[PDB]
């Protein structure tokens, strides 16, 4: 149905969006 994040619990819609959430409030190993 949806994208869930891979960090915390927090979805979008589709990658399309989610993957700027996660790059800025997980920031992969920064
Ligand atoms: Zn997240």
């Amino acid at each position: 149905k949806t994208y869930q994040c891979q960090y915390c619990e927090l979805r979008s819609a589709d990658s399309s969006n989610l993957k700027t959430h996660i790059k800025t409030k997980h920031s992969k190993e920064k």
